């Protein structure tokens, strides 16, 4: 800029200088592979990989990795990298956003920074909006990649697990964002260890990022699957349960325990027909539903603690009395309930699991990504994903005239008055396009081009080859291109014979998008570098935009001022009037985005805990000491609810809790008043820790040594799985229901945190107590097979912005 | 924890263990340094100094530097400090909050990375609530820091600048935050250069970080000075300017431009007696308020431009068409408005600078802090200042009994239940502690127990010194003591004879505070390391916390149950409510807390342009430079708009352009049809920069060649300044004008940050144009003298929170 106003301009201006320089120190040893063999020009990545080894960083090896790149590519594609190319490259591997305008070759400029991260071999993501794009890019930049010897895969959804391990198993990989995303997802539900198809994030380079992170980032990625018409369990376990109602089937007062395992309880149970007593198969499965409709009636009272509706259960704030906007009660005791009430209980898919683009990308050692269009949201890769948006220079300078916005009082003038722009430079040679944005616009254009006998192709985008194919060709001479939403991004207009003369391209917009961003990428297509190009905008008083603005008055004063007389004008006001409408939009979604995320925040989060701990059981060698770790953590929970805030020592109540452990960890007598009599809360735990290590041991050397370790990891996954599924599932309603009866005052991300973060720890809680109950107490039968909880086919989609 | 949930304790973890590996490291090296001379300890310092200039990091000499401080210590003070107290002060180096429960020894610990990050010499600003605590502090810590021969401020209001500038010169300062704050501010609205007191922010310590960061944190810091009673100036101008109307007074359609220059309003202007034409004197005060009161008439319309009302005048939003929120025009345009619709003009305090606590402190090239509570806020501090909290253990294991809040039906219960334990304590040598919350509550405790015949003492914040006498013995036998908000905080209690066996402190909380924190900071003052103590909270149900958790449900059904009756109870449910009630409320702050962040970030990014670009003026050596950058970049504005959007190139309107730089820039015929033909605006621009450059240069050797070096200083100064500070209170108007009239569905931030960067865009637009006006038409008379726009005295406060 000029004047003052430049010192804005200053964290741009001192990053891109180091950037120049150094791109320069790279052109000073041009010669130093300018000749060389082809083979010993592959030894470089080899002398690279060795010096790495060593101890030096990839800053350190950045401009000789960078010349022999840029070597490696004129050999291979006969291109040899710009010094403003060179300079995105670094721009990339210092992890920021490479602002390179549409046609600067943001492709070839990947390969820089990708060549030089992938060394460690520790893996580099480069990511795209669509397959085609990524295989197109995989294939063309791979034989550089390839012949400086590195291995480079490509993920798609139709490949085997085992044909996407392969592909993440490469030096590089390319896949969708779609792709990854729905990767890291499954590659967390999976049972086995080798059955992951990702290798740890490490760097991820993103093909226009504005795109992927900005507009395919307004939802999230689910995975949901149904439970298969079940109802039947909950109907006869309510029934059952209502029947052997006596002190011979126990309760707690204090733990609210619907204990069962008397023989009133169990004999009479086993007298369902439950194939007898068979506690692996049955306990895990059938008496679960056995338990919670057990509490559903003993525990749950119809309007203490929830209340039965037309809109069915609801819970009810305690403490305060409300109505619980939108909450369930955990492993399903909320069927048991309705059950118990009659009322009709719901089976909808279940959201499995669920992760934002966001959160995602958040998730690599590093991340950068390269667009023509990102300035404009600046604000928000800086802010989330600390990326800082660099404006790389152009190679050639600009030549495209681009045009200021012509405004109408109708759509059929605007539009009708589109159709002769194009019939001028169509009777001319010009080569031109038209951006619509709905599906609508591009073929009510198409009928007034075929009516003015122009010949015409339209893209809406569908098998993007096919239209890439088209679309290169829109820059000959009799080029009529109509693109609904830039159908051919990234495919770039190459010149036409001829054309050169006869103007450039002419690229023509029917309307403007909600982003400058967009309705400038539209502005992008003409100019390939220095070439010429001219582009119109077009647009109504009677448009979306328009009418969104509140618009009206202003609609007034011209028909009020004879002003739809005039027809084509130019106000920079109005023009002024729609930027900010658009930056409103803009703001708008940008609130969204950063709400999305917010509530994601707080999964994230429980996501840390849970994954981690899966994972960590699946490295399953020495998972006893877990395992324990865990009963003892269920244990002393028992322990400091039957000793309360210090009311009177052994005055407590040690009777109850005595005959409890005694018959929810161990089987009857065993402890019993003496035990555990003259001790600290502390003092006891240990004790009876001890003959739970005792009891533990003997399973050991009775059903098998290591079996027990995959008993173990079989229970501790049931238990895991099972809960977090469950309350993912909870988690995904509340986020959408808490927005509903809300007076509180307080903000509902406030309350879905507290409240989440509580339901959280109530099911670690829930796991940690199923976990000991199992492995105390379940029997060994047959396979002790880690086994599937996702009830039959999944589903792996991104909703629709809703 | 135990059990799964124990994984949210990992970041700490790690962290905790390095810091307790290199305390040992420290211990180890105790023999170093154990036996020395007290001069060759003192030699330490300078090996360090030496050390560091040669290459090494503070990082690097650490250990040693703590050990040197930690055996300077105990010469000194006699106190060697603890293991727990060595793991802090590397927090504290680490850049981070040390949470050391109340009691751990903050104050010393402070010594350790405070010592060894003042080496380099840059500065370290020690910060706390009070002055009482910043003197005390400084006094003995000092002793430590100037026996390692090292300077040592202290920094209070009372000083002069002179004063002020010495303590800022030490190695080291103690200050409070405010006082930080404003001299910040001050310091940047210094004439020259040496005024100023403060050194480039380096690193601060700030002790009790939760009090200053957090609660001194809810609004902002302001310096205000009102208007001289001036309406007579604009009474006159309004007046005046309706009288020449003649094109012998020029005017614009383009630029908007009142071109006085004329004889007619020149001569007849000097008519007004304005001590004939002395531009530089008169020009730069009175032709201000002229050009605005012309432009008021001319180019301002009654009801397409403004709107006017009985609530004065407003904006409206062009193009849309609507009554802007809150919004001025304006360098006072606004004012000369209103006097030419007659009415009343208004003359406030003008805010003259602001930042809040969290953009100052953000500013330090490094920043920690102290204290006891934080986690709580965890996510806060790690969110804004990016530090993360670190829970240093105890040195001794604690033995103190917190005991659960008991819950009343009445206030008067609750309180007369409070004066009995007091009592009780109190006949047994028990020394007691009752934290009120407010005045009102400490006075009414005090009849209560004057009555019941209790010697007492009651702490109500005043000279803080006098209290901490007080409170230093409120430990004894016979201590009952009276503490409104913790008024005794950071001076410690320590047991006094024989009360170690009589029980403790055993303090009591007559309500809870909004924050756990602080009822936190309640608890904590008992049980000074393995110290042993009581603490009981009393509750209500007619409580303030307790009425706006809308707790009447639950009122009622302990009167409906007659549960008034058994009247002290603790329902752990209860006081978990009151837990969330607590969790609600901060959130609220919080939440008010990021918002006045939001709107002030908008402000920051201003403020780095500005006060960038004053700066640059004050070390004015070469400073003509910008005085064309700036010239130029008015230039520009003009060029470019007698040459829009490509309209017809010779066919623009190369005429009026011509005549008016011609008058603006230069003076009258010099620029004409011919000079400027045939010519791009950019060919344009050139030409004429460079007959404005004869023309400067004329000057230097007309009017002084040095002299002008200080009018281009003034002249910029008196620009920016007085632009500047009307910009600022105009932003402060509107960031609470806003608020007001908003369907735009928008965020009114959002609004405030593109209305606020326009306005910005437009002052430096002014500025830049002023700047350009007078240097090359403005005529010196005598003094050129920077000089002061602040008129009369100025004001430097935080307002309250509202
Ligand atoms: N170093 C180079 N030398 C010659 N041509 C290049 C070079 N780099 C890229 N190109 C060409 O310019 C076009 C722009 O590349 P592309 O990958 O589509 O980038 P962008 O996203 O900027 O349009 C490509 O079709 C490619 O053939
Ligand atoms: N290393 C030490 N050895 C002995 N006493 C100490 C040591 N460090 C601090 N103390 C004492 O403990 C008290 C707590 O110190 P203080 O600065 O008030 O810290 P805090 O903010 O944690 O209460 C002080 O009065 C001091 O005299
Ligand atoms: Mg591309
Ligand atoms: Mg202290």
């Amino acid at each position: 800029m000029l004047g003052i106003l430049n010192k804005m301009f200053d964290p741009t201006k001192r990053t891109l200088n180091r950037y120049e320089k150094i791109a320069n120190d790279i052109d000073a040893i041009r010669g130093d592979y300018e000749n060389l063999s082809d083979d010993a020009l592959k030894h470089k990545t080899i002398e690279f990989k060795e010096r790495l080894e060593k101890g030096a960083t990839t800053d350190d090896l950045l401009v000789e990795a960078f010349a022999v790149v840029r070597e490696a590519s004129r050999r291979v594609t006969g291109m040899f990298p710009f010094k403003v190319q060179l300079m995105g490259g670094v721009a990339l591997h210092d992890g920021n956003i490479a602002e390179m305008k549409t046609g600067e070759g943001k492709t070839l400029t990947s390969t820089l920074p990708v060549y030089l991260n992938a060394l460690t071999g520790k893996g580099v993501h480069v990511v795209t909006v669509n397959e085609y794009l990524a295989s197109r890019d995989a294939e063309q930049m791979g034989k550089i990649f390839e012949f400086l010897g590195l291995t480079v895969g490509l993920n798609l959804n139709s490949m085997s697990k085992d044909e996407k391990r392969e592909a993440y198993a490469a030096d590089i990989t390319y896949s969708t964002n779609n792709e990854l995303g729905f990767d890291y997802l499954r590659d967390n539900m999976v049972l086995y260890k080798e059955q992951m198809v990702q290798r740890p994030l490490h760097f991820a380079v993103i093909d226009e990022v504005d795109s992927i992170l900005i507009d395919e980032a307004r939802t999230p990625l689910i995975i949901s699957g149904q439970a298969a018409k079940s109802t039947k369990l909950y109907v006869q376990a309510n029934a059952f349960v209502r029947t052997l109602k006596a002190e011979k089937d126990y309760t707690y007062d204090i733990k609210t325990k619907a204990v069962q395992l008397t023989e009133e309880g169990m004999t009479k149970a086993e007298k369902a027909f439950g194939i007898d007593n068979l506690f692996d198969v049955k306990h895990v499965a059938l008496n679960h539903h056995i338990n919670q409709a057990l509490k559903a009636h003993v525990a749950m009272q119809k309007d203490v603690d929830y209340v039965v509706e037309d809109g069915q259960v609801v819970i009810v704030d305690s403490f305060t009395g409300r109505l619980m906007k939108g909450r369930r009660y955990s492993e399903g005791l909320h069927q048991a309930i309705e059950a118990k009430e009659g009322l009709e209980i719901q089976n909808e898919s279940m959201t499995l699991a669920t992760i934002t683009f966001q959160n995602y990308f958040r998730m690599y050692e590093k991340l950068a990504g390269m667009t023509g269009t990102a300035k404009t949201e600046e604000e928000e890769f800086r802010n989330i994903y600390n990326m800082q948006v660099v404006t790389i220079p152009t190679n050639r300078p600009v030549v495209r005239d681009d045009r200021p916005d012509l405004i109408y009082r109708t759509m059929e003038g605007k539009f009708k008055a589109v159709a002769e722009d194009v019939a001028q430079r169509y009777m001319t040679g010009q080569p031109v396009l038209v951006g619509t944005v709905a599906v609508e616009t591009s073929e009510l254009i198409s009928k007034l081009l075929k009516n003015k006998g122009i010949p015409h192709q339209v893209l809406n985008a569908k098998n993007h080859e096919r239209e890439a194919q088209i679309i290169e060709e829109a820059g000959q001479k009799g080029a009529v291109t109509i693109a609904t939403n830039m159908a051919g991004r990234g495919t770039d207009i190459k010149l036409g014979e001829g054309v050169k003369e006869l103007g450039g391209l002419a690229v023509v917009g029917t309307e403007r998008h909600e982003s400058r961003r967009i309705d400038n990428q539209l502005r992008g297509r003409s100019g390939r570098q220095g070439d010429p190009g001219i582009t119109q905008f077009y647009l109504s008083m009677e448009d979306e935009l328009m009418r969104r603005f509140g618009a009206e008055r202003t609609m007034a004063m011209l028909d009020r001022f004879g002003m739809d007389d005039s027809t084509p004008i130019q106000s920079k006001m109005v023009s002024r009037a729609v930027e900010s409408s658009q930056k409103r939009v803009e703001g708008n979604n940008f609130d969204s985005r950063k709400q999305l995320l917010q509530y994601d925040d707080v999964l994230r989060q429980q996501r840390e805990v849970i994954y981690k701990q899966r994972f960590e059981v699946i490295d399953s060698e020495n998972l006893r000491e877990i395992v324990e770790n865990m009963i003892k953590s269920s244990l002393e929970r028992a322990i400091a609810a039957y000793t309360p805030r210090e009311e009177l020592p052994e005055e407590w109540k040690l009777d109850g809790l005595v005959d409890l452990i005694n018959t929810t960890y161990l089987d009857e007598g065993a402890l019993e008043k003496s035990d555990i009599f003259g001790k600290e809360p502390d003092e006891m735990l240990e004790l009876i820790m001890d003959r739970i290590i005792t009891k533990y041991n003997e399973k050991e050397e009775q059903f098998g040594k290591e079996q027990m370790r995959e008993f173990e990891k079989v229970i501790v996954l049931r238990a895991v799985d099972s809960k977090w599924m469950d309350h993912i599932d909870a988690m995904d309603q509340l986020r959408q229901g808490i927005h509903l009866r809300a007076y509180a005052q307080t903000n509902p991300l406030r309350e879905y945190q507290m409240e989440g973060f509580a339901m959280f720890e109530h099911m670690i809680e829930s796991i940690e107590d199923e976990v000991a109950k199992f492995v105390m107490k379940a029997e060994i039968e047959n396979n002790l097979e880690r086994e599937e909880v996702v009830q039959g086919q999944t589903t792996a989609h991104q909703p629709q912005e809703g």
